[PDB]
């Protein structure tokens, strides 16, 4: 079956809408699958401060989030969290790696989120993320998440420095014109496997552009990965980064697109 475990604490939060989606994505999982989400942390104002400061004021979200995914990923269900922000993964990727040091961790964002604290131009703890996890510097919520075990999916456009930083501690990048199901599966070889998805990876606006060649991933090319991925092999899921409006329209045509591309692991799991 399904864990569902939703982030509502606000983790260094930019955007004024990500709380909202993730709210929203909730609710339409719990009418789809018969759920009943564990929802975790007060809300708070988006604003533009430091990773230094956002970072302390996030830890009692963390430290729930953390509590909340260890049992679930200890027990035998498939662990679904919708976060507000990629930067919820901060205590959710060490408890992957400890528990499943085999695992191939599927990072699928348009960004790397693979800055330190020397190298980020924006102070924004979001792309920090997988830099993080992989202990290049140090969260207070842990790391050992290897980076021979990440694979950053759908990533372009990276700044050349944070390009060499991934390089150098041996992330794989498969760009979005390479996104297939197989080359990612290729990838994971055959190993369980941790999904988390920021929905900036995907291609903007115009659903049926027929006659150019798209930048970010289709959605059809996500659910081809969902689709791919074996039910047995797969440890979890993490949906992050919906910026839109509680009871906006753009919202509810946002979750539809969102349940389309989930449906493969989610309808097997709840089998
Ligand atoms: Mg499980
Ligand atoms: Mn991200
Ligand atoms: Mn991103």
């Amino acid at each position: 079956m399904i864990d569902l475990i939703v982030s509502q604490g606000r983790v260094a939060d930019r955007a004024a809408w990500m709380i909202e989606g993730a709210a929203r994505t909730a609710r339409a999982l719990e009418e789809r699958y018969g759920l009943k989400g564990h929802y975790v942390g007060e809300p708070a104002p988006h604003a533009d401060d430091d990773w230094s400061v956002a970072l302390p004021q996030a830890r009692e979200t963390l430290v729930a989030v953390r509590e909340a995914a260890t049992e679930s990923i200890k027990g035998d269900n498939l662990t679904v969290l919708v976060n507000n922000t990629c930067s919820v993964s901060l205590a959710t990727l060490p408890v992957v790696a400890r528990e499943h040091p085999d695992a191939v961790v599927l990072y699928i964002d348009g960004h790397g989120d693979f800055n330190t604290p020397e190298t980020t131009d924006t102070g924004y703890l979001g792309g920090m993320v997988l830099s993080g996890a992989c202990g290049l510097w140090d969260s207070g919520h842990g790391a050992g998440l290897r980076p021979e075990q990440a694979v950053l999916v759908g990533s372009r456009d990276i700044d050349e420095g944070e390009r060499e930083l991934i390089r150098k501690a041996g992330v794989r990048v498969i760009p979005p014109g390479e996104a297939t199901a197989q080359a990612v599966l290729d990838a994971v070889k055959d190993a369980p496997v941790w999904i988390h998805i920021d929905w900036d990876v995907l291609e903007p606006g115009s659903i049926p552009a027929d006659y150019t060649v798209p930048d970010g991933m289709l959605p059809a090319q996500i659910r081809a990965v969902f689709e791919a991925i074996p039910a047995e092999r797969l440890i979890g899921v993490e949906l992050a980064e919906l910026n839109a409006p509680a009871d906006s329209e753009r919202a509810e045509q946002a979750v539809a697109v969102i349940l389309d591309m989930v449906a493969p692991a989610f309808d097997a799991a709840a089998a």
